[PDB]
């Protein structure tokens, strides 16, 4: 089907990079409407691939989501980040903002001339977000629109609007984190999920607010998590499934919690 790459193994997902070389589009704040950023998609490929929106959602953010760029394309994505600073803020904003992020991608896909023109499948479409752009996501992901969801470290105002979240979500929480603290975030917005949902919650034992920008102490569990669930559920890409459901994630040292509704694609 959507397969792309070699049967992975933990050193591959672990590895800094994927194996495709990335190339970037900077996208300017001008055009899309969702603040600007970058697409980064693979070289060497054929075919169509899924196209994942990678969003912040701090707005004093010291650091932002970029690592995901680079590292989830490199697998065989179309990934683009999406810059700070965008005047889009609270959740519901960047639920706006995915959106036109990906209205963006998908018009540029659509274009003969995108450097990436035909590289993206839109019917695979994937989203991480952080904060508030987490809480974006899981918004976005209610919405029905996109067949990924990773909410990093997501804050929102209400876990009621995610209850009938149907899109394979990934929530990286973030321990220790204080600005979206996992009682009252990351956790009810995943426990607000139907067990029928593909899902999974990996809390980062003692992650900030930023653990799962990944560029971190994280970026093994990030990438091995975070891009086995897109290709797990946006290539349906089964021979990820291994590092997703199996382990015993929280025996590993930087995962102090997972609760997950394996097996998925059933
Ligand atoms: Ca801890
Ligand atoms: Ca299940």
């Amino acid at each position: 089907g959507f397969q792309r790459g070699p049967d992975p193994t933990v050193s591959f997902l672990e590895a800094s990079s994927g194996p495709y070389s990335v190339r970037t589009d900077n996208v300017s704040s001008l055009v899309g409407g969702f603040g600007g950023g970058t697409v980064h998609y693979p070289t060497g490929t054929t075919g169509t691939m899924a196209a994942v929106v990678v969003i912040p959602g701090f707005v004093s953010a010291e650091s932002s989501i970029e690592w995901w760029g680079p590292k989830l394309a490199s697998y065989g994505f179309v990934v683009m980040t999406i810059d700070t600073n965008s005047g889009f803020d609270q959740p519901p904003s960047r639920a706006t903002q995915i959106n036109n992020a990906l209205d963006y991608l998908l018009e540029e896909n659509d274009s003969s001339s995108s450097p990436y023109s035909g590289m993206i499948d839109p019917n695979r479409l994937g989203v991480i977000g952080w904060s508030m752009g987490g809480g974006g996501t899981l918004r976005v992901a209610a919405e029905g629109r996109i067949q990924a969801a990773i909410p990093l470290a997501p804050w929102d105002t209400s876990s009621l609007r995610f209850r009938n979240i149907e899109t394979p979500t990934l929530i990286f929480a973030c321990e220790s984190d204080v600005i979206a603290p996992v009682g009252s975030h990351a956790d009810p917005f995943y426990e607000a999920i139907p067990d029928s949902t593909d899902k999974a919650f990996f809390e980062l034992n003692n992650g900030s607010h930023y653990c799962g920008n990944g560029g971190n102490s994280y970026n093994n569990e990030l990438g091995r998590l975070g891009v086995s669930w897109m290709k797990l559920h946006l290539d349906q890409d089964q021979r990820y499934n291994q590092f997703l459901c199996g382990p015993d994630h929280e025996d590993e040292y930087r995962i102090s919690e997972y609760r997950g509704t394996c097996p998925y694609l059933e």
